[PDB]
């Protein structure tokens, strides 16, 4: 797998193999973030495997990932939905197509991206993959958005940028 | 390093080395839980290291260890604040003497413990130590009862339980004084 470097103005420019793309100086790279529902309207949230390069063991929304070249958004989130959580979706709505940050983690792994924002529902049961999940729970997203709002260092640093500007907020209370 | 074996009423009956103690049939054993405040009045949440072989990478009270043998349950306090996070703190005080807890971490391993519940004022600036402490936050205690409420999942479970605790958490509640 790959990232895909982007210029300033967001133009991919070439690609890094997945890993080595990941380190204390990250260059700017495409990426996406869905959150997921079930039929219920409960939310996911996903505790990263420890194996993780960057934020091991976090919680965080239910699925990031990086498109490959050519990939659609949409078709990168139904593939890392796949992959991470060996579950189905309904076709990815647009949450907060705008958001792009960095962070750093506790061991000095930095992400740095444009990093699109989607919601689905799971049309499946889960079936994770432990090599990218550690740990998940069913959750109202009312509560998330407390617990966010309370202690938002104890989830990642972009779900809790995702979770706290306006319109993300609204459009993600409306999938319950 | 060890732990404290205790039996079936809360008495000592031994000594066992501390990683061969923590598997998944972990015997009843003394601990020490604490939870320590600046001169604010804010509370030191801590996140454990990635290392540790129990609960690694998640976030809880300021500081957990195990008593050695000859060793009050108070000193324990002052040397795991030494060792895990570098800071002098006032005498630790009891807020949940009898808090008992046994729990299976994420990845199996067994927590089985009498473990009595302390706050403290720190007195010096912190020097974490990363081998015990990836990540630290200073906060109001009130946002961090709020966000036990919301997601307890979050948290350490016995991070959870302690703060609970009606009597813990009034005490608890004392500490958020501005002390100069
Ligand atoms: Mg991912
Ligand atoms: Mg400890
Ligand atoms: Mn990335
Ligand atoms: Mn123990």
């Amino acid at each position: 797998e790959h990232v895909i470097l982007l210029n300033a103005q967001g133009v991919p420019t070439g690609t890094l193999e997945k890993y080595a793309a990941h380190t204390a100086d990250t260059r700017l790279h495409l990426a996406f973030s869905s959150w997921l529902f079930n039929a219920k309207g409960q939310l996911l949230v996903t505790r990263r495997a420890l194996s993780k390069k960057a934020w091991p063991g976090v919680w965080t929304n239910s699925v990031c990932g990086h498109p490959q070249l050519g990939e659609s958004n949409e078709d990168a989130v139904i593939r890392r939905c796949r992959y991470e959580l060996g579950v189905e979706i309904t076709p990815p709505e647009s949450i907060y197509p705008d958001f792009r940050y960095r962070a750093t983690d506790p061991s000095g792994i930095v992400e740095n991206e444009v990093c699109p924002v989607f919601a689905a529902r799971t049309t499946s049961a889960l079936q994770i993959n432990d090599d990218e999940v550690m740990d998940y729970q069913w959750c109202d997203l009312a509560d998330v958005l407390h617990g966010i709002d309370a202690t938002p260092w104890a989830f990642s640093p972009w779900m809790v940028m995702q979770a706290t500007n306006r319109e993300a907020r609204k459009r993600l209370s409306a999938f319950t």
